[PDB]
């Protein structure tokens, strides 16, 4: 079940923002949202697949343990701050692409496919090469399902060890205040065109007091200066919830 | 750990503000620590509520604690304070340090499992006279900075005896600082204001985790007087930031 919560969409207006915002409390048999229709509407997960595939990585032996050091080649990356050895939480938190692309080329084809299946992650559609099908091929995912995937990460209840799920949570840690704490990921997959915007997404839960709260956000984005919207809008949300 | 150096330049931090009180610093790599005082390093206090970390692995390895999902239900009786009367998780009784909470847990373990952990554990003068549900806080339990900061890698390198999913389960109840350069885990502690010639403790122990290293910490100061008491992570604080490890 999905609701639609029309009072939402004054965040999204006032920036003039084309996303969603599906939040859940409890569980994801509830869930409300700004946008029925965009909720289930499939997106390139970019970034926000550092997820499961960490936690791939890890079922796999892929990833040695919780204390696997990701060691900086010395050759160029994309970015600086890949430029550095990494920690899982690390490479997670800079969004390090070429660890995850190494982790990908190593579980190969066959076992990411099968763990896409066990998960239910999106579309599950890994073509467009192992290691940039979440970035530039075909894998799709929804706000709705980034939000089921994540409840079942929270209860342990993918097909992984408990021990692999409370690794990938600890490394998803990005908020911890007195009242809550916040596990959450960034994903970003481009500017696009202004015919064709790119994604951005910020997904994760908030657990207060004895509540937990899932939420996925999305917006289309063709301008980078943009994108600090994928937290502000989903924060000014949950913050007037009452959440954050 | 490998080593320890005394350090006395920290003293500044303790000085500044008329404290008694020590701080040790273990960097993971080098396993090398550095203290104020070498001498206050070794001796050993009552740990108040940073025992909640060794008990809050004892009630699970013992199956007392059911998940890490378990709510500790409040049953509507006055508590010592209004920030325990309610529903708490095991974050959020480990981090308003709900003493009701963890009584009941330790009653639970009973004193055999509780003695055989704290022995697995070499958790300070492993002694736990002083009623099951005291000795931590009131009772005979001491346990110095050195052997929290060892306590505290065990935990970390998951090599207490305990499964690795109840250590994992702990260390993320302990998060209190997330950034995106580091990751703090921590826990305070403080037995009470003593008296003036006889000061109580307060304690902030944990350990940070910043880019592929990790710093283990373990402070405490004498405390007469409960105005002080945000001093247990300032001066800690201070001392981390000007060593360029957290801020």
């Amino acid at each position: 079940s999905i609701t639609e919560n029309t009072s939402w969409n004054k965040e999204f207006s006032a920036e003039a923002v084309n996303g969603v915002f599906v939040l859940c409390k409890s569980s994801s048999k509830s869930c409300a949202t700004n946008d029925l229709a965009r909720a289930s509407k499939e997106y390139l997960p970019a970034s926000t697949f550092k997820i499961p595939n960490a936690i791939i990585g890890l079922e796999t032996g892929v990833i040695k343990n919780e204390h696997q050091v990701f060691k900086w080649d010395g050759k160029p990356r994309a970015m600086k701050q890949w430029e550095r050895d990494l920690t899982l939480r690390g490479a997670i938190q800079v969004s390090a692409v070429p660890v995850f692309q190494q982790i990908a080329r190593e579980v190969g084809e066959v076992r990411m496919q099968k763990y896409l299946k066990k998960f239910s992650y999106g579309n599950q559609n890994i073509s467009g090469g192992i290691d940039k099908f979440a970035l530039e091929g075909q894998l799709r995912i929804s706000a709705v399902n980034q939000v089921e995937f994540l409840e079942s990460l929270y209860l342990n209840k993918l097909s992984a060890s408990k021990e692999n799920q409370l690794i990938v949570k600890e490394a998803l840690v990005t908020e911890a205040a007195p009242e809550y704490l916040v596990h959450s990921k960034t994903g970003f997959s481009g500017v696009g065109t202004e015919s064709n915007p790119g994604v951005a997404w910020w997904v994760g839960w908030v657990e207060k007091e004895t509540e937990v709260y899932f939420f996925a956000f999305n917006m289309d984005i063709d301008n980078e200066s943009k994108l600090p919207l994928r937290k502000s809008i989903p924060t000014k949300i949950m913050e007037s919830e009452g959440i954050i």
